[PDB]
């Protein structure tokens, strides 16, 4: 089955489109291959700076009649530096507009922490230390549900919070919404059994970003682990006919995860969607989840002192 139900009622795609490092100059024609191969879902955010050439592209496949807009499932992210409730609105409204949408299928604060409002994404101090902003997340989810009750969004949910963070949601005196959504880093290297559960269980859905290690990361170094080089997963691939990306994307969507992969390169996009396909066996799911070792492609040091870096706790 393709798509997931939420609890507002709607149905998301389990297989998105990823549009983090996509260049302004190359994703126009990711988003429209995307859409010409069978995507419907596209994951995006203020802070990626391309949600206006992802919005030129998904026009452009509505008014060739490709596709309507009740069949897309578009998702964006409040950034860091808005968390003020005063700002929330806005900067929904700056996405809308650059996407040239009039709703979202689903907003995500997009980390917990808020950083110090200004022109810069990441400020910081003088020391290279974020600075932080006076706000806090049950101020902020209550700014998101608003933007539900105006209509500018259908759902929505949350991104890289730890359970104890999500349990403060849901306990929330006076809550109106319960988040739709927890978006978290999720492949073999970072299985996040914990995390899963505790979600699964109190009816968010769990997306999957980073599902292949995003080696494109602008932080990586050399010696660290690379999933689609590993030579254990590669055999898994062998054996079923399939690409490791393949592999990788399937895995996620046989633990009831929708998955997120990025691509601008057109044969991997098409590659990346053909994973309704095969089937991953037990022991291959088995063996992906064994090579967990609590290993983050997304982690920010200078963050780590935050009140709400969500890293510390277990899970
Ligand atoms: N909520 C948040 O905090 C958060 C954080 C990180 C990511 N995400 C979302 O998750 C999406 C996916 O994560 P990601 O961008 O970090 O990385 P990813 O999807 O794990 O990996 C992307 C990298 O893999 C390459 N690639 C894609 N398909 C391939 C294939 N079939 N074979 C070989 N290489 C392939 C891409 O290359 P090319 O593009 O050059 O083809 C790119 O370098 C993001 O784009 C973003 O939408 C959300
Ligand atoms: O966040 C994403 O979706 C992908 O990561 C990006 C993307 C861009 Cl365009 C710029 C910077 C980042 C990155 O440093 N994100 C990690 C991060 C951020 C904030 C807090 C934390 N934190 O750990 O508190 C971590």
């Amino acid at each position: 089955a393709s798509r997931i139900l939420l609890n507002n009622g709607a149905k998301m795609p389990i297989l998105g489109l990823g549009t983090w490092k996509s260049p302004p100059g190359q994703v126009t024609e990711a988003v429209k291959v995307a859409i010409d191969v069978g995507y419907r879902h596209i994951d995006c955010a203020h802070v990626y700076q391309n949600e206006n050439e992802v919005g030129v592209a998904i026009q452009e496949k509505l008014r060739e009649q490709v596709v309507k807009r009740e069949e897309l499932f578009i998702v964006s992210k409040l950034w860091c530096t808005y968390h003020e409730k005063g700002l929330v609105k806005g900067a929904c409204q700056k996405t809308l507009s650059d996407l040239k949408l009039d709703y979202l299928d689903l907003y995500l604060i997009h980390w917990p922490t808020g950083f110090k409002p200004g022109k810069e994404f990441f400020p910081l101090d003088e020391s290279g230390n974020v600075v932080p902003s006076d706000t806090n997340i049950l101020d902020t989810w209550a700014a998101m549900e608003e933007l539900v009750d105006e209509g500018l969004v259908k759902a929505i949910g949350i991104s890289n919070f730890n359970h104890l963070q999500v349990e403060m949601i849901l306990n929330k005196p006076g809550l109106k919404y319960k988040p739709a959504v927890n978006q978290i880093e999720c492949h073999p290297y970072l299985t996040q059994e914990k995390l899963i559960q505790y979600c699964q269980s109190k009816g968010i859905v769990v997306t999957a970003y980073s599902p292949l290690g995003s080696p494109d990361r602008p932080w990586a170094k050399p010696e660290d682990p690379s999933l689609l080089e590993d030579p254990r997963i590669k055999a898994i691939a062998a054996k079923h006919n399939k690409t490791t990306a393949q592999v990788l994307i399937r895995f996620p969507m046989q633990r009831n995860l929708v998955v997120i992969p990025k691509s601008v390169t057109p044969e991997r996009i098409a590659e990346n969607f053909k994973v309704f396909d095969f089937e991953l066996s037990s022991q291959d799911m088995t063996t992906l989840l064994s090579y967990n070792r609590n290993w983050r492609v997304c982690a920010l040091l200078r963050c780590t002192s935050h009140k709400d870096y969500p890293f510390h706790e277990e899970f």
